[PDB]
């Protein structure tokens, strides 16, 4: 079984790895295999001298504050956005552009980003009146609080993966991944699709030919939607993997409007499941969302992302096709 | 003694009211006697059916939670803002801009606006690596504490004064309260200051002189800088109260430079008690920040705010001559 694990991380460098077969491989610990096969691979833990036992401590914590029970918004879903993040990262386009402490705090804010999600939205959590969304003023309630679970867990026994950074290097990285996984907020989308194009009407590059990031701005802002373009990459994975995503997202969407239902309350958009359609919430998703983001990244590193990009032209074809 | 203290009240809708001489003919309860008095004053116990047992539990609930061992944010303070913000709401260039709604909204988010604060700055708690940073991810720390203790005070014993209210009246008062008290923030100064100037230069006004504001964005940030003033308004105060004033916040500000020093930690701006000037300090303070905002509020109001801008001149000359 092992050896069967091991060969999978293989393809971690490939967009299409057999997530849930390493869910399933590594005894429901694809967050932690994954993450130490990114560092190793990165070598990061030789780069900012993190202890592999630490390492190994944090992420199995960090792991277990996913929740077990949640359809969607669980391990695989932290795993999977940190490996496509890792992907991303490794684009032709941004070869030698992003520090050392920039891709760990990618990679890091992709792994806490939904960490202790309860699989209700934001707007389910305000209108309930929830502790949540009391304690965060309805402002980006579960971002703020995936941050603060994700900081605080390493404060945990032998969890502090940047015990060895330097003062002004725990400072930048606490910043940019504050910065990183609030804008994975879906209420952001727009305004950050908006700055993403803006970016690329006047994109400047080098004469090696990647991309010119000069300031914090720039630079932070192609981390933030790099990441949310992981958050949102489901649709442009091959077909098996999406199908499952999608099956989960929906189980996870119709539990909540069976609660919303029961209170009384206006079942959110696709949260009905004695009304939704899932395959013209799909193509309508892909049309108005993810294609849009998707094909505003593929400009910005051009043409580095077309086969992606035509991955998801594929899928919103065959949901389309099933309508 | 409470015949002497319905006689302090009497001045309820007066700039440079006795608000310390209330605070103690009212044995420690400005806020409770202050909100009370104001909320008969504006008919908005019948206007929005509020209890009158509930009101004064829920008020001295929320004043119980000021700390008494801060001296400067504690319910005086609270209890000032408060009744300066129901001064600045009756400005003639005002009248008719704001409906009943608006008008509890920034009267409640003036009496909660610093509710449990500990007497040391965000920075301090961004620094030190407190609980509420770590909570609210060094975003306006304070600010969202306030607001959260604010409302879940409601849902104490017989504390709800929002119990008769539509569920759209109360959200939209949540919504007001939340962005008013955010505005708070004194990181938040220069882009306020900014778009109030904004709104001076592109104003509308009747034949008579009275402020026309159609759209909320415009409405929401004069309430922002309306509270923000209000909490800004002890160096327009008549100068035996400012001077009270500024001994308090000075001992406060030396306390956190005590546990600074304490901690090894660098000693925040005016903070050091061996290093300090208030006098220099007052009048910097005053020419950088407070009569700039002031000025901008007196044109917005032009010339309702003439005698407060007179107060503060004359009390900037005043430290200037200490000097
Ligand atoms: C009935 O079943 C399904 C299943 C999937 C979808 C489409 N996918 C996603 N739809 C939505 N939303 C509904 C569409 O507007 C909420 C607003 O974005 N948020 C998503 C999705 N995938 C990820 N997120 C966020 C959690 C980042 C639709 C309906
Ligand atoms: C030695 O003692 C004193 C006493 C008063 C001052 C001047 N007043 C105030 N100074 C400052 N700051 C100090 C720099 O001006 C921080 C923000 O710039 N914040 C204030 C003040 N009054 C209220 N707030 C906020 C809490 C809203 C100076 C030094
Ligand atoms: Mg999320
Ligand atoms: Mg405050
Ligand atoms: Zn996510
Ligand atoms: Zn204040």
């Amino acid at each position: 079984q092992e050896d069967v694990l091991a060969k999978e991380l293989e393809d971690v460098n490939k967009w299409g790895l057999h997530v849930f077969r390493i869910a399933e491989l590594s005894g429901n610990r694809p967050l932690t295999v994954i993450m130490h096969t990114i560092f190793q691979e990165r070598d990061l833990l030789k780069t900012f001298k993190i202890p592999v036992d630490t390492l190994i401590t944090y992420l199995m914590t960090l792991e277990d504050h996913y929740h077990a029970d949640v359809a969607y918004h669980n391990n695989i879903h932290a795993a999977d956005v940190v490996q496509s993040t890792h992907v991303l990262l490794s684009t032709p386009a941004l070869e030698a552009v992003f520090t050392d402490l920039e891709i760990l705090a990618a990679i890091f804010a992709s792994a806490i980003h939904d960490v202790d999600h309860p699989g209700v939205s934001n707007q389910f959590l305000i209108n309930t009146n929830s502790e949540l969304a009391l304690m965060y003023n309805d402002s980006s309630v579960l971002e703020n609080h995936h941050l603060a679970v994700g900081f605080k867990l390493l404060q945990e026994e032998n969890c502090d993966i940047f015990q060895n950074l330097t003062k002004k290097q725990r400072q930048s990285l606490r910043k940019m991944v504050i910065d990183i996984v609030l804008a994975t907020d879906m209420s952001k989308h727009m305004n950050l699709l908006a700055d993403l194009k803006t970016m690329v009407e006047t994109k400047k590059v080098t004469s090696s030919g990647v991309l010119l990031l000069d300031n914090y701005s720039d630079r932070i802002q192609v981390l933030q939607n790099m990441v949310h373009c992981a958050d949102l990459s489901n649709p442009t994975k091959p077909l098996q993997l999406y199908r499952q995503w999608t099956d989960r997202i929906m189980e996870e969407f119709f539990r909540q409007g069976d609660r919303e239902r029961e209170r009384g309350m206006e079942i959110s958009p696709m949260c009905d499941k004695h009304n939704a359609s899932v395959e013209k919430s799909q193509v309508g998703f892909i049309d108005y969302i993810v294609h849009p983001l998707w094909e505003t990244w593929a400009d910005l590193v051009h043409p580095d992302a077309q086969d992606i990009l035509d991955t998801l032209e594929d899928n919103r074809e065959w949901y389309q096709s099933t309508i």
